[PDB]
């Protein structure tokens, strides 16, 4: 389709009016009130740092996670490789209307009239080998290397995801022994599912006009973002309204808290609104690794998160139910969280 590589300007179909409505501030370590929080997952005070970041930002940089740097670099190379394929091959794996996986813009794109300056690809790690055969129907080197790197990455990330979930629950102020009780009763970590979305943001000749990824919250529990060392992720903060530019830090993931975790925590942990901007000089690739419940599980505020005497702030919803609420929210200009809230 549209050739991002050849465009010498951004055409009106790809031009967004609002983009500088709010100021952008630096979120590096010298950024003050707006330095993005960093959490070292192996530090003894990780739970406390996760608490503060989840409450005040809904996001944090994550270091010390143990995922080998050599593996992360191979992941980024494979991801770049998918998007350097010819258009004709990519379209062989197109994600058709309403389909969950394949090559194409993510589902938020269909709700907006202007088009994003990026490409995407969604797959589920649990059926990676079969899904990726749509892209490489005769298998071969690129296919086998891609599946090998993504399989190993999924094994490391699913473990990290279980470690982070335990930290998030501790960060509600529960002891390790109480968290074990929650996990034993609800099996949240045992049951959560992972989905991957790959993003390619090509260089853009008029960055003030184009938008890499439409501003949104993630719908699920929480997401790990792995990105090339080119900046572009921005996190919205209020009072006053502003975008915080997340720094590109070697060996960090960014964790974003999503809507269903806002529900799970009775509103305690913020679901972060975020977007990705393009840039003039460098392409960059990112991968989101999205955690959420299985399709049959109801998500409602945890009793341990609801203060004593108080009522739950949100109704119970399954993820498929909540996706329908999101779709309605996108069309009507509303907020899916408000729509399932008890007020
Ligand atoms: C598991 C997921 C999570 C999805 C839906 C599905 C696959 C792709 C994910 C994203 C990725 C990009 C933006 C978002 C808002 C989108 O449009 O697609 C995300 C969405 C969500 O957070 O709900
Ligand atoms: O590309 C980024 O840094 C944003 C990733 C993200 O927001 C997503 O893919 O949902």
């Amino acid at each position: 389709c549209f050739d991002f590589r050849a465009a010498r300007r951004v055409p009106e179909t790809h031009a967004w009016p609002g983009l500088d409505d709010h100021p952008v501030v630096d979120g590096g370590g010298g950024g003050g009130e707006d330095a993005v929080p960093v959490v070292d997952v192996g530090a003894g005070d990780a739970a406390a740092r996760v608490a503060r970041a989840a409450e005040q930002w809904g996001a944090f940089l994550l270091v010390g996670h143990g995922v080998p740097a050599a593996l992360l670099s191979r992941v980024e190379e494979r991801v770049a490789r998918v998007f350097s394929l010819p258009a004709s091959e990519k379209m062989r794996a197109v994600r058709g209307p309403g389909e969950p996986c394949g090559y194409g813009s993510p589902p938020i794109s269909s709700f907006f009239s202007k088009l994003m300056w990026s490409e995407g690809y969604t797959f589920s790690p649990s059926s990676l080998r079969s899904e990726l055969r749509r892209l490489w129907p005769k298998s071969g080197d690129d296919y086998l290397l891609f599946c090998d790197v993504m399989e190993e990455f999924h094994k490391e990330m699913r473990r990290l995801a279980d470690e982070l979930l335990r930290l998030f629950l501790r960060a509600l102020g529960l002891t390790g022994e109480e968290v074990a009780g929650v996990e034993a009763e609800r099996r949240i970590g045992e049951r959560m599912t992972a989905t991957v979305h790959l993003n390619w943001y090509p260089r853009c000749p008029e960055p003030r006009r184009a938008l890499g990824l439409i501003a949104h919250t993630d719908s699920g529990f929480f997401t790990f973002v792995l990105q090339s060392l080119v900046p572009g992720l921005q996190l919205f903060r209020r009072g006053p309204d502003r975008w915080v530019a997340v720094p590109a830090v070697a060996g960090a993931f960014v964790v974003n808290v999503g809507d269903l975790f806002h529900i799970l925590t009775n509103g305690r942990f913020h679901s972060v609104y975020h977007r990705a901007v393009v840039n003039r000089d460098r392409d960059r690739v990112s991968l989101g690794y999205f955690l959420g419940p299985p399709p049959d599980a109801e998500v409602a505020p945890l009793p341990e998160a609801v203060p004593a005497g108080r009522s739950p702030a949100y109704r119970a919803v399954t993820w498929p139910e909540y996706m329908a609420v999101r779709k309605k929210a996108f069309a009507t200009g509303g907020s899916a969280l408000k729509m399932v809230s008890t007020d």
